[PDB]
């Protein structure tokens, strides 16, 4: 009837009003600073090792990367907006961290829509699915001990004074690993590292993804 | 000329004169009907366990904000529009290995009751072991489709049939289809209280001899 | 004077047509449109018998005619036509029905508009499509076919036509790996069980063999 | 010097003013007409034959194409703009000619920034570097006389009544040709042609690039 | 605590607005610019002797300085630098002179601006370029070279320099198929027949062989 449709129009109007208040009526978040640093939580879900090229020492992974962070500027009171407690939004409408693989050999291919979820406490969750080619020698992959490769993920432009990274666990989520992959996973870890480079006095933070794998027999 | 003016006026009223639809919510949910028409298994790569399908995916949904009265617009009952002018659902394959390649123009049909129909043709690479494809029983592969970001409380999926449409399947494909089904599934994940919905596409196929 | 005036007249004409008139929203059942299609086949680049895909290079002449693009040349310094970005105008959504890869566009997206309202648009394309090349290494060669038509409009909104059923082969690459034995382009009226309206396509049929 | 700093500020202000006068304050050039035709000068500099594929009869060239033309609407008096005699601008800010290879088999890949130089007399110079795949039978490439291939370049949509082409020379510039290419160049010419096609009563102009090449020994 | 954070954000938003929304057409003969280049070579991924193309992965440090990007930190809560989209600022059109494919960009297009007006931009890239790998399976290895410079500006508008002639090899992939015997980056001044003005490039010269 009318009243059901009216409720739906009101819920839409509340959401449109909330997004307008947050985005159109506030300068966009200029990113973290030394005085206002930000912690980004990263977690990997490895779906498949698609290919290991021993002629070029490149390996191709398919995974999704959970990214979470929290901004005061994205907070609201649900009671002021019809009890809206979260919403979906284009990743282009918000600031997102510039988390980059440090040893890719090809631009990352994006396999999922660029949409994030924002919650009323200001927390953002963004889960890009990706295919990554990275530097990896697959020697030993046809052996019982398998091959080991590693790739670091972190901000390309922010030091540890502006962006800290963490993981919720050092165990990579392997529960959705493709059971009929050409490669089986012996272990996969994701470990926060504090790095010093000779160029720079400031510390840099990365998450090191280490995968040990071999040919499935 | 009046029919053109009426259509231009209708599109202007819907699009230019209404704040853009922010997507479905718990309070304003949406059902998307999905159906597959499989045209070709182009390639089955046993060196990487990837298979490439060509298909078109019929997507239908309905928005109150896209409704109009035909009598107010010269008895226009529907129109074609760029898919960029409207909200579209983020239906995603859960086990692709490459970005989907779009093979058809990004245009939808909107009807006066607010229903939208959008039929993207696609080439998809997905995770699939083709072992057995050179046998009578063939190989079986599966891939799930659903929203990447919305739970079942915002977007429900359904199919009109569990039979994949094979009436357009390429007769000289390298592979013949033994069966193809499309089935709604309700899943829970430990992170989350809400249900998640997918459609599971299951294809059994073998080398054409 | 004259060259400055011809420029000024053209700028004025384009402004009058584009900036000062609501844009054509496409055809409808009440206001249907004829689109003429013709193919010029330049090259069969590749025939892959491991996947049954063939790659063609061709250009597709598309013609249609709109009242809203008409003008009187006498009101615009005897300008009888002009070139314009295909993004400035409506263009038909003509699609191959059995491609296996996105079409690669090889020419600039520019159309010619004439004072009688006729539009001509000639996109050059590389297309991979479903094709079994069995027989290509024989005297009789192989035969493949691909249908082209609107993706979203029925025969009640867009009627598709050809000026001839002969594909233009006068630009076919003489040192191609493949020679063309015949190439035809034929209008077809199709009924599908989903739908009461007729659908129109042009069926491109190419018979070819190794040179 | 403070005067030196002031001059620099003024030169910047003058250039911004000039670009604003030309671009923001004038209807954009709608292209040539039968009454107001345009001559484009083309020259090719061939850098490399990268690949000659005899399984598909496609050859891949890397070259840059100098394009020059002149518009009355891009003229200014240097004395009105602090003696600015030219400027660099994004090729997206100006009209550029639709010069197209007639027998490419793949979209051209652009290897250089899309920036042109405009001079006060209204002349424009634009030098896109490109990788082109085109139709070419490389039979004979492993012989003393080598293989010969040809590709025509011209407007896709304008006849010779609206766009004329010319070359300053019929010799392709070979002074940048890669000395350790897989292929050596025996000759490379660029020749203006006036062509009649049965479709069309107006004549069409192209520049025919003819390259004779063989495997380097 | 929260107020300080809001103020630091407001100061940065204000600084970016002052610099960008409330004010560079590129260098000119009257207002020339020096760009410093340095290369960090990460991997020789592939050396194709059938086409004489080699593929490198590296990052290229670019540095330059503009008066129009200067500010006083004391007027903006002691902000001494900030990160910004490379689309918000002018960037130099530094181009490889002998690429055979469009460069693939491997890093986000974000730069760091410092209060003295200096900009640092470090694009990571995969480049295919013209290179004969003959001798790569020998002790002396192969040598290839590629020049980088502006595509549209002469030495009257853009000068280049390097901070060192040694390419940074400290990030070179230890299990690459190729080992680096040497890698240098050298400024060159060129005169061409077409043109009276000088042209500047940085010549990257790499000697490499199969890891054995
Ligand atoms: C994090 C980062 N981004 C920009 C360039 C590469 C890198 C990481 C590798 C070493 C140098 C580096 O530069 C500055 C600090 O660290
Ligand atoms: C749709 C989706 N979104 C982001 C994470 C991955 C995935 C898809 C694979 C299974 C878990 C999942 O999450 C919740 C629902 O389904
Ligand atoms: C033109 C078209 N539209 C979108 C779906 C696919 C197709 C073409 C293949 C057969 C069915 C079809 O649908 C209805 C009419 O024709
Ligand atoms: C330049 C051009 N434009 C569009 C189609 C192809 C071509 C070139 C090959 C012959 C015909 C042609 O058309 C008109 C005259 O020239
Ligand atoms: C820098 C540059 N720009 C565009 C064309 C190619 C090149 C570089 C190779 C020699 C000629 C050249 O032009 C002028 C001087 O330098």
């Amino acid at each position: 009837d009318y009243k059901d449709d009216d409720d739906k129009l009101h819920s839409q109007a509340n959401l449109m009003r909330l997004k307008s208040d947050l985005f159109n009526r506030s300068p966009m978040y200029p990113g973290p600073t030394k005085d206002d640093p930000l912690t980004v939580t990263l977690g990997f879900t490895l779906q498949d090792i698609v290919k290991a090229d021993s002629s070029t020492n490149e390996v191709d992974l398919v995974y999704y990367e959970q990214q979470r962070w929290k901004l005061n500027s994205l907070m609201w009171d649900p009671n002021e907006y019809g009890n809206i407690t979260d919403f979906r939004t284009s990743a282009a409408d918000i600031w997102t961290p510039d988390i980059t693989a440090y040893s890719s050999t090809r631009p990352v291919q994006v396999l999922s829509p660029q949409i994030a979820v924002v919650t009323h406490d200001g927390s953002v969750m963004f889960i890009p699915a990706q295919r990554l080619s990275f530097m990896c020698d697959p020697t030993g992959v046809d052996s019982e001990e398998g091959a080991t490769c590693a790739v670091k993920f972190g901000s390309w432009v922010y030091s540890g004074f502006e962006i800290d990274l963490k993981t919720d666990t050092d165990q990579v989520d392997l529960s959705s690993y493709y059971a009929s992959s050409k490669y089986e996973i012996l272990s996969a870890t994701q470990t926060r590292q504090v790095q010093h480079y000779s160029c720079c006095p400031e510390p840099y933070i990365d998450v090191n993804l280490v995968v040990k794998f071999r040919e499935r027999r």
